[PDB]
This record gives C-alpha cells, sequence and structure tokens, in this order.
C-alpha cells in the first residue's frame, strides 16, 4: 500500500491551485458568462461545448492576472493583497503556468482541431501584450492612448476573442464579429479603468495599482521625446488632478462614444436585445 | 509604428532565452534514441528545438523559484533581465513550443505535450512546496520529484519520437532510469567539485548527497563526513548497472552505451 503517492498527488494540486483560487474568490466571474450567453444568441452552440469555452475563457483571464500583478508589481488588488504577497512569487508563477496548461487540456476535450490553433495564437498574443507593457516600463515612458488601446485588445480584452473564436468553430454563424468584439474589449477595459479610480488623499500610481489606466494616460497626454509621467503619478489627491484635466468627463465621453458603436455593430450583426440589455446595464456609470 | 513596435517586442522576448542557450556545456541523446525509433529526420529536428526550447524555458522559471543566484557559474537570467522578463520569456517559449508541436501534424503529439508540461509543473510544485515549509524531500520524494521534471522532458521528446517510429517496445523504464541517472550524476559533479554552507553551493536546488547527509559552517567537508559521497557514488553505480540491463532488453544500442560510458567516469 504505496498511499504516500496518492497523498502527495491531492495534495500538489491543491497546493497549484491555491492562487489561482486566491483570485477566483474576488468579485467578476458573474458578468464575463452573461456575455457568452448573450453572443450564443447568435451562435447557437451546444450547451457542453460553450461551458468548456467559458471554463477556459475564465482560467486564461484569471491566471493573466496572476502574472500581471507580478509584472506590474502591483500591491492589491479589488483592495486584497496580491496573490504573490500571500503565497509568494514561486508558487503564484507555478500556479498560472500549471493553469494555461490546464486550459489547453480543456480545449483539448473540445475534440476540434481548430481549437488549439486558435487557443496558442492567444496565448501567444497575449504574452506580446505583457512585452509591451514591460517594454514601455523599461525605456520610462508611457503609451499613447491608440497604444494604450492596442495593448488592450492584445492582453485581457483579446480573450473574448479566443471565447467567440472558439464558440464560432460550432456555430453556422459564420458573418465576422472581430469588429463588434474589438469594440466591446475597448468598453469593458476602460469602464474598468473608468470605475477602478472614480472610486486616503492617494497619488495615481497606488490608485491604478501600478498598472496603466485609460484616465491616466489621457490625463499625461493632456498639458520623439518620451513621457514624464511620475507628476500625473506622484500626484495627490488624484480623484481631483483627474477631475481637473476633465479625463474622467473625456473618458465618460469616449465610453459614450463606444457604447453607441457597438449598438450599430450589433444592429449590423442582426441585432441582440440580450446583449444590448447587457450594454445599457453597464453603461449606468457615466 | 504599432506593428514595428510589436516585432522590437517579439525579437526582446527571446532574449533571456537565448541568454541562457549561450551557456558553456541533449544532442548525443537523440540521435542515440533515434537508433531504436528509425525517426523521419525532419520530424526529429523538431523534437529536438521543442524539447530543447521546453527544457531552457523552464530553467530560466526554475531559477526564478529556487532563488538561484547563479547557473553553471553565470548569473541567472532574472538577475540581469528582471523578474517579469523572464517570466514572460520563458513562457513565450513554452508556446513557440506549442506552436512548433503543431507543425509535426499528429493530433496525439499535443495530448502528449500537455500531459508532459502538466507532470513538469507538479514537479516544481513539489519543489516549492518543500521549499515553502523549511523542509527538504526524503530520498523516495526527491526521485520521484526528478522522474516528474526530467521524465517529462525526457519522456516528452522519446515520448514524440516514437509517435513517429514503428518501434512500439515500452521505454519508460529505461528513462525513469537514465532520468535518475543524470540528475544524481549531475548533483555528485556540482559539489564534488571543491577547494561555505549547503543551499548555496546547490544554488537553492535540492540536492541527492545533501538529501541524504540531511537525513541521519562549511558543507563540501561536512558531506566527506557522513560518506555522502561515498553513499552516491554506490547509488549511481547501482543505476548505471540497471541501464544496461534495461538497454540490452530493448535490443542494445552501442552509441548508448558509449555515452553512459563516458559518463560514468567521474565514479
Ligand atoms: O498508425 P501509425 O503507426 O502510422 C502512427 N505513426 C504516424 N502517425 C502519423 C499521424 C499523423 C496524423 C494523424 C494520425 C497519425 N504521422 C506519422 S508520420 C510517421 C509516422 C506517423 P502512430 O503514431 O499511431 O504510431
Amino acid at each position: 500500500y504505496f498511499q504516500s503517492m496518492e497523498k502527495t498527488q491531492e495534495t500538489v494540486q491543491r497546493i497549484l491551485l491555491e492562487p489561482y483560487k486566491y483570485l477566483l474568490q474576488l468579485p467578476g466571474k458573474q458578468v464575463r458568462t452573461k456575455l457568452s450567453q448573450a453572443f450564443n444568441h447568435w451562435l447557437k452552440v451546444p450547451e457542453d461545448k460553450l461551458q468548456i469555452i467559458i471554463e477556459v475563457t475564465e482560467m486564461l483571464h484569471n491566471a493573466s492576472l496572476l502574472i500581471d500583478d507580478i509584472e506590474d508589481n502591483s500591491k492589491l488588488r479589488r483592495g486584497f493583497p496580491v496573490a504573490h504577497s500571500i503565497y509568494g512569487i514561486p508558487s503564484v508563477i507555478n500556479s498560472a503556468n500549471y493553469v494555461y496548461f490546464l486550459g489547453l487540456e480543456k480545449v483539448l476535450t473540445l475534440d476540434h482541431p481548430d481549437a488549439v490553433k486558435l487557443f496558442t495564437r492567444q496565448l501567444l498574443e497575449l504574452h506580446q501584450g505583457q512585452g509591451l507593457d514591460i517594454y514601455w516600463r523599461d525605456n520610462y515612458t508611457c503609451p499613447t492612448e491608440e497604444e494604450y488601446k492596442a495593448m488592450v485588445l492584445q492582453k485581457t480584452g483579446g480573450l473574448f476573442g479566443l471565447a467567440v473564436g472558439l464558440m464560432q468553430l460550432f456555430s453556422d454563424y459564420k458573418e465576422d464579429l472581430k469588429p463588434l468584439l474589438n469594440t466591446l474589449g475597448l468598453f469593458f477595459q476602460i469602464r474598468d479603468d473608468y470605475a477602478n479610480l472614480h472610486s486616503n488623499k492617494s497619488f495615481c500610481e497606488d490608485l491604478t495599482e501600478g498598472k496603466f489606466s485609460f484616465p491616466t494616460i489621457h490625463a499625461i497626454w493632456s498639458r520623439i521625446l518620451r513621457q514624464r509621467t511620475e507628476n500625473i503619478d506622484i500626484k495627490k489627491d488624484c480623484v481631483h488632478y483627474l477631475e481637473d484635466v476633465g479625463s474622467f468627463e473625456y473618458t465618460r465621453n469616449t465610453l459614450k462614444e463606444l457604447e453607441a458603436k457597438a449598438y450599430k455593430q450589433i444592429d449590423a450583426r442582426g441585432g441582440n436585445p440580450e446583449l444590448v440589455a447587457l450594454v445599457k446595464h453597464l453603461s449606468k456609470m457615466f
């Protein structure tokens, strides 16, 4: 009886997923699933399949935030400590990477040859995104609004696209959604950026949790050479300086613009009341 | 100006990977197994590259995870490029490897890559688990972890080559034996070199001689005192023997025996 194996197997799986679970236990998953279902209104995909897609998509999302936190050197997330301050860097890297490959295992269960091709590209896309973020930081600068957007579409907005890409593989709906997907990607991220600041006498780096954020970008470019982001970064009571230059204003407008661009591109794809409810629910904070 | 900056970032992401490859000091090996597996060169080359890619990506992450200061005498990658870059290079490379495994155009090859990478992540799992709890594996737990890390990559490379062979005889037994053989051999080498604490010379890494010491100031002298070098020399002899045995079983392999002989010289 070598049950000492089974024990160490059961043990290691638990540990491997603890950082991942510390992040799932924050508020979140609720909305990213009202989304899938909504899109399925066009793509009419079987239920077993949609669940697997949603799980995979949620797996990558969370594992990526674990890493973003380490890379941006964040102290908090949604008010709590970041996972690596509690579990340590090693264990968190190990956990996030382990989840990516479990995401892979899981994609395989879809049992459709293009699924891995699609997964693989997204994962490469995502890391390139992280790369950009570290690049701007190594050069003591800050992206433009246009460059920020592009980074979002690659990172943790890009991921919808995988979700809907994989769904499409199981649908006869073959009209092109990439456009509407970009639009929602930017809309979710920027909403979030907005929400998180519009939320001490705190400085800007501290509120953004060391992350590039739409309102703080715009503010930095708005009063060849690099950007000297230290003034809008260590500017006391940010949630004012940001009222002052009017970035909260600009952002609200930017979101209103995208809200509307969505409703346009949605009608172009036939209409989808399920999703329009979801947009208008989501708009109500501006 | 977004597409230029995009390409530049893909050249950048590979820099920590290449730092590690350029370090001074597995390819007699691949051909040696190819003796049984009669693999198409083109497919072989792809397997070799995937294996190398995955192997060094994983060394990058191990060095972060073990907080190692050196590797073969050189500063570890993250001490030069920083943790964010290294995490970010190694993971990019792992998925470049998956991309490359897809060019094999065999559906079980993704199946296998996944299993092996899962197995590997569980191995580092235990490694970090033990370090985080102020503890040390016993001999059997160490042997087992090693088999999960290197049996992970070894097994991957031999598993892939076997998908492209009509040689279907079971090779895991020999691979476990070699997997232990190389690790423990390396542990023995690293330390036997000696003219000074132990987590320092092992470089954050759990090591066979030390582990055996631990379950009975200066480290190289302490291991002499308890006869760990002694014990490990025996343990390696037992392993070499066992390998010669498991090779005869599989039809023999002059090239592989020649290699095991070259490696054993130092014990
Ligand atoms: O069934 P086979 O012995 O031809 C196969 N070997 C191969 N399968 C495949 C393969 C490719 C796509 C789908 C299924 C098998 N390709 C190749 S190329 C050289 C060998 C080989 P397996 O992996 O089951 O031993």
